[PDB]
């Protein structure tokens, strides 16, 4: 999994493209009324039994990266996304590979209002892809519990698709949620 | 393992109840792979997968009344009308080095629409976004690559003897035979 710029990857020939987004919102809620949730981050159980971000393959000879993302989000997350514009401003990074297959993955990150996230969750059951490609929506625990494992560390022990584990860790950094040491720490507690 | 009447009068041990709710399904994945059955589990606040339910004080209302409560709390209001009776009981396990606990497992077949209504109102549960970070369905099939679906699913991080219990259910409901179950774990483990 290699880093590459948007413009450079879009000039490539014979590559498959995918788009995936992290939809997130701040929250004041405290787990057990003591542990702050801080922010809601959405991921999913996929048909293949792995955790992933919503999104999928985009044909760039046909539609833009944003256009492809939009369609796949509405299919996977549901009608509530018709009110949700993920634009070029939301674009973050692009990784490329040639093995097993020549594949470029794009990652977006988009902040929403809490009630937006909540509407998305409420309406996900009505998605075309519910109970098929998408087996359920999930929130990422951002805290470590007193036992030093429960929460994010333990969650990172789940089974992730492609580079999704790495994209999330990037977002944790990008959104200033965890310091590099906190991130390294979480990864150790995870074993 | 353990036993029900042997378990319910221990001494000091803490008691928990969890349930697998499931329904038959005609749906097919890529218009190819049958779903067969919809089985509910969840992502917990601690980052692990588990069944809904929780602790129930043995002296404070029956094992079923503990469960039904923890169900409405975690899965939501829809459950008030779910009837998780004594006949829905299935097993108990004893542990010690952890907290000394008795886990009671319950399997109850519902109608699909009922599962659908449970997933749809789950976002209204007292514990949505607190104890319960989201419901999921258990993929029962195995993909052409012979890893995706259930075997990949068993590599996720499960609480307690949650995995154990699920394997039990799959045999309990004649969903997979013992060798098929073994095939799945051998694919899973690697
Ligand atoms: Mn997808
Ligand atoms: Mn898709
Ligand atoms: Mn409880
Ligand atoms: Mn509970
Ligand atoms: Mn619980």
């Amino acid at each position: 999994p290699r880093n590459i710029s948007r413009e450079e990857s879009l000039q490539l020939e014979g590559y498959k493209h995918a788009c995936h987004a992290l939809l997130h919102a701040p929250s004041q809620a405290k787990l057990f009324d003591r542990v702050p949730i801080r922010r809601v981050l959405l991921m999913m159980m996929r048909f293949d039994g792995r955790l992933g971000f919503p999104g999928g393959f985009v044909d760039t000879r046909d539609i833009s990266l944003e256009e492809g993302l939009k369609r796949e989000l509405e299919e996977e997350l549901g009608p509530a996304l018709a009110t949700v514009e993920v634009t070029e401003d939301d674009y973050r990074s692009s990784q490329v590979r040639e093995h097993p297959q020549k594949c470029v993955t794009h990652f977006y990150i988009k902040e929403l209002k809490l009630e937006e996230i909540e509407r998305i969750e409420a309406e996900a059951v009505n998605a075309k892809d519910h109970g098929l490609e998408v087996m359920g929506l999930i929130r990422v625990p951002l805290y470590t519990l007193r036992d030093r494992v429960g929460g994010l560390p333990a969650f990172l022990c789940n089974n992730f698709i492609g580079n999704s584990k790495s994209q999330l860790l990037y977002a944790l950094r990008s959104l200033k949620l965890l310091r590099e040491d906190q991130i390294q720490e979480v990864l150790k507690a995870s074993h």
